[PDB]
RNA sequence: ACUCUGGUUUCUCUUCAGAUCGCAUAAAUCUUUCGCACUAAAGAUUUCCGUGGAGAGGAACAACUCUGAGUCCAAUUUUUUGAGGCCUUGCUUUGGCAAGGCUA
């Protein structure tokens, strides 16, 4: 709500080996763009890499 | 259903390639841009990693699979018959032609 209104107002008015966390994106206010519904792939497809049993 | 090409693999050389030439992705230089240039963008050039096409030469075994080419029908509907014979007129190229009327 407050971040909602603030976004509306804004729109209309050394060797660093590790990346700085300030460069992160996806720090969003809309709950639809944070809690994205996860694809289930009919319960038979799985994401690569992660352990299958998990 | 008979006969004659073309093979495939490998090594080297020549040329073209703005085609995801590469279902991957480096580096250098110059210019511009703003910061104030590894922690940044644009444009251009170059060098590298290494390709496809075509052509040429070498050398190893397969030679006709494939790609081609040259090489059983008489009964309605077609190709196993309704065919041939008589009469008049125009012209006879005096052989008969054309149309009609017929008999089968």
């Amino acid at each position: 709500k407050s971040k909602e209104l603030h976004a509306i107002k804004e729109r209309y008015l050394k060797f660093v080996f590790e990346w700085d966390a300030s460069e992160d994106t996806s720090i969003d206010y809309n709950p639809l763009y944070k809690e994205r519904h996860q694809v289930q792939l009919l319960g038979r497809g799985f994401i690569a890499g992660i352990d299958l049993k998990q």
